């Protein structure tokens, strides 16, 4: 019978899709339609975990809401894949958002290849092969992108994010994130948190915002408008529906709009 793979995340149901093929089934775990940094476990949901054979994990704290359905589940020692196992984790709190690189996607999906492949070696070799290409088809992407930048930014580029999503994102263009909007992941900052975030964009200077594409939030326009800062969205590839195209057509949209940031920011003569 075919393997009934479970997925968290809109990444993870890309990265499985494109491993497997039509040689088994990719199911989410949440139904479209739920934000994942606010869903709570339904008994609804909870009862699918025993139609699976395997769980694909972010398991670094943007699916702690898995592991909860799986203790509650008919299934609570269900066979579970940590996609994470090889990627380098920044750091305290690990940053969970290891999906949003193009280089620890490659890792992840390698990582996933192979664990399935050891669960239904019949389809192992189909399982590395596809890996392989959408490898390909993933440095390639980031390739591309890379080849747009004129110049690298300038020393005084600062970039804040709203969401603490992209660390892994900016870093394959050699760039740190300065701050970080919500104080914590997922958390919606009180008055206070958003005037003291204020105050270090202005004290340091900071250039960009990207703000959130997906579920976006209420006081982007505020700072804005209190720091002068020029504003940019990204997609944290959380919504709408699961595809197999979801993952690289948004990585694409991404890499071309931090490139867009770096040559806005570039001055010309006088
Ligand atoms: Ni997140």
């Amino acid at each position: 019978k075919r393997l009934r793979i479970g997925i968290t995340l809109h990444p993870y149901y890309s990265y499985v899709s494109n491993i497997v093929g039509d040689k088994a089934e990719v199911v989410p775990l949440i139904p479209a339609g739920f934000n994942p940094h606010a869903y709570e476990p339904r008994a609804e949901d909870i009862k699918r975990i025993g139609t699976l054979d395997v769980v694909v994990l972010n398991g670094v704290g943007h699916d702690d809401f898995a592991e909860r359905m799986i203790a509650s589940s008919e299934k609570p020692g269900i066979p579970v894949i940590e996609a994470n196992a090889k990627v380098p984790l920044l750091a305290k709190v690990v940053n969970p958002h290891t999906f949003l690189s193009i280089s620890a996607s490659i890792t992840q999906v390698n990582t996933i290849a192979r664990e399935l492949g050891k669960l239904d070696p019949a389809n192992a070799k189909a399982y590395t092969r596809n890996a392989r290409a959408y490898a390909k088809r993933l440095r390639a992407l980031r390739a591309d992108a890379l080849a747009r930048l004129n110049k690298a930014p300038a020393a005084d580029f600062r970039v804040a994010t709203i969401h603490g999503a992209y660390d892994y994102l900016l870093r394959e263009f050699g760039l740190e994130v300065t701050a970080v909007v919500e104080p914590a992941h997922g958390i919606e900052p009180s008055p206070s948190q958003l005037k003291k975030t204020i105050d270090q964009l202005k004290a340091l200077d900071v250039k960009v915002i990207f703000s959130e594409i997906d579920f976006p939030s209420t006081y982007v326009e505020t700072i804005q408008r209190e720091s002068g800062v020029k504003l940019y969205s990204l997609s944290h590839i959380s919504y709408g529906d699961y595809s197999a195209g979801k993952y690289e057509e948004e990585m694409a949209r991404n890499l071309d709009t931090v490139v867009r940031a770096i040559q806005e920011s570039g001055a010309e003569i006088l």
